[PDB]
């Protein structure tokens, strides 16, 4: 190629900008045909949104303003400062049609503007902490204080009986009567045997009035994914409505007998324990271990655990999926195979993004096109980024959780983290790794060149599949949302809450893209700003006009703070990352970075042990 290593001309952002705006204006249209058959923007308000939907909503919508503020900052002092102190650089032989002139690869290793870039991504954590704090702390909701009148202990299960745990309590203090002492049971297999059983009444019901309208005996299937399989099939003769559901009904009735009794026996030493007059409980809490012990009636006092379930309620038939002790394994085999699925849905992006890139028997630089290269790969990519949530939340439901609180919080965690590892961490490192090896290859077979040129070592395109990549979420991605398909193109087979889980996730991991690179390819973030700025609208538009206003968990926008102050870290670990990988270890700018990152990764650390009144207030 003669000079320093090619790519795209200006790095495929132009072609893949317009076509998206296109695309956009096209979805757009549809949206509003298919509106019109119902019933730049038809409306905006304030104060209804304010008052019908609910302070949750209103928290949210308060949560995004804030952000957007925060990029606006960002965006301003990125595109002011870096953009063109990494323009200023000479490291690539100017040619101006071309990407890398605005990225930190334009820059040469040993240049002291490295410590300017660490400095504003110290700054730029602050300044996010500074924001969100402002945030959270102007309006939040305190704590609850109303079911704090029980314990949940994974007690005895030898028999767990009652009268004698009150007389333990008794025995600790007597003031916090017991009124009972419930121990829960394989209530699993109990309901369900119950709710096939339900199930039974429910179609029963349904039969009774499908044959008592059309009075004929029908010829139905009830073999399982045989919706409409009218020719025969082997052992799956078809029987009438009315015999299948009577025996199905006496059968499952009588199993539901003898199944709860015995569910008598069945210890599951579960018990919960009712007390009275909190601040005591609080005291018999207290009296419980916090794993203060450092080794060397009158019987097992160390088994019992401290906690406060109730998720409906604590008392008897308390729930379906309290099975599972050791059974880690399950989960562990869930995350598995999703992270294999995961690896299989990243691949296509990055083997479509470097085809031509691979470096020919006669590489030539008349070999690339940049549509084919550019914009169906991020497509691909976000495709598989709108799909990954309903993914998650299915898997974390057969993950069997046995607290309805505990699974929405942690499944929006994983969502969160599985965006991370398939938009942002495994194609970055997966780019990186690959042009370490383009550059060897190309290195080598220049003739006899042992020195291995470091300096100009970074993404292919300098950093390209994440501008395009944010553009297409912003464009085909609000459009999109605005559609409602992010649901109906699953669940169409009346009117649906929305979770705030899969839009926190998502709006995260877009956020977490752009503040990553905001250092080391200044250029993304208004294109990030724009994407938000959009999502702002469109939330609020679709939250308002056409979903339902309900009451969601508290401790949810706590994970999206928590959320927040992680995505500057990841960029720090990234700037990190890169010096490491262009100007070795050792360096003073690598070193400066990597202390700044340890030091705030034990602060963070710190705050689940000590309170640093420092760290925004979350988990």
């Amino acid at each position: 190629r003669s000079t320093v290593l090619q790519g795209l001309p200006f790095g495929g952002v132009p072609t893949v900008l317009a076509l998206d705006f296109m695309c956009f204006l096209a979805l757009l249209f549809l949206f509003s045909i298919l509106r019109k058959v119902a019933w730049a923007i038809f409306r905006i308000k304030d104060d209804e949104i304010r008052d019908k939907c609910g302070g949750d909503a209103v928290h949210y919508l308060s949560f995004q303003r804030h952000i957007i503020g925060l990029l606006v900052v960002v965006g301003v002092l990125s595109v002011g400062i870096v953009l063109p102190v990494n323009f200023s650089g000479d490291l690539l032989e100017n040619n101006a049609y071309s990407f890398g002139r605005t990225t930190i690869a334009n820059l040469k290793s040993g240049n002291n503007l490295l410590w300017l870039h660490t400095s504003f991504a110290f700054l730029y954590l602050l300044l996010t902490v500074y924001s969100m704090r402002r945030h959270t702390s102007k309006m939040r909701y305190k704590e609850d204080d109303l079911v704090k009148r029980t314990l949940f202990i994974n007690g005895i299960s030898k028999y767990a009986e009652s009268e004698k745990i009150k007389k333990h309590f008794e025995e600790a203090y007597p003031n916090c009567t017991v009124l009972e002492a419930r121990p829960c049971y394989n209530v699993a297999r109990l309901m369900f045997l119950d709710a096939e059983r339900k199930k039974a009444e429910r179609g029963k019901l349904y039969f009774t009035n499908l044959q008592s309208k059309e009075n004929v005996p029908t010829m139905i299937n009830p073999k399982p994914c045989g919706h409409l399989c009218c020719c025969v099939v082997r052992g799956c003769e078809q029987v009438e409505a009315i015999e299948y559901y009577t025996k199905l009904e006496q059968k499952l009735k009588e199993d539901y007998k003898r199944e709860k009794e015995k569910v008598n026996e069945k210890p599951l030493g579960m018990a919960f324990v009712t007390f009275h007059n909190e601040t005591i409980t609080a005291i018999i809490l207290k009296d419980f271990n916090v794993c203060k012990c450092q080794g060397c009636e009158s019987l097992h006092i160390s088994n019992w655990t401290v906690s406060y379930a109730p998720d409906p309620q604590n008392i008897y038939w308390e729930h379906l999926s309290i099975r599972g002790f050791i059974w880690w394994l399950r989960c562990l085999v869930i995350n598995v195979v999703l992270f294999i699925l995961l690896f299989f849905l990243t691949t296509p992006a990055i083997i479509i993004t470097t085809m031509d890139k691979f470096n020919v028997t006669k590489p030539v630089e008349y070999l690339n096109n940049p549509i084919i290269t550019q914009f169906f790969p991020t497509l691909l990519l976000w495709c598989f980024s709108a799909l990954l949530p309903t993914i998650v939340y299915y898997s974390a439901f057969f993950e069997a959780h046995w607290t309805r609180s505990g699974e929405n919080r942690t499944t929006m965690h994983k969502c969160y983290t599985f965006l991370i590892f398939m938009v942002l961490l495994l194609p970055s490192l997966g780019l990186s790794s690959l042009d370490l090896f383009f550059r060897w290859l190309f290195d080598k077979k220049f003739l006899a060149e042992a020195a291995i040129r470091f300096e100009c070592v970074f993404l292919p395109d300098n950093g390209a599949f994440f501008v395009n990549y944010v553009i297409a979420s912003a464009f085909i991605g609000n459009a999109m949302d605005l559609l409602r398909i992010p649901g109906l193109l699953m669940y169409m087979i009346q009117a649906y809450e929305f979770q705030f889980g899969a839009a926190y996730a998502w709006m995260m991991c877009v956020f977490t893209v752009v503040m990553t690179y905001s250092i080391t390819c200044p250029i993304i973030v208004p294109f990030g700003l724009m994407y938000m700025l959009l999502k702002h609208l469109v939330d609020r538009y679709n939250l308002y006009y056409a979903y339902l206003p309900a009451k969601l968990d508290k401790k949810i926008h706590s994970g999206a703070v928590n959320q927040v102050v992680a995505a500057p870290i990841l960029c720090l670990f990234w700037l990190l990352f890169f010096s490491t990988m262009r100007t070795g270890f050792l360096a003073p700018t690598s070193m400066f970075t990597f202390v700044v990152l340890v030091i705030t990764i034990v602060i963070c650390l710190c705050h689940v042990c000590f309170g640093h009144f420092k760290y925004l207030s979350a988990h």
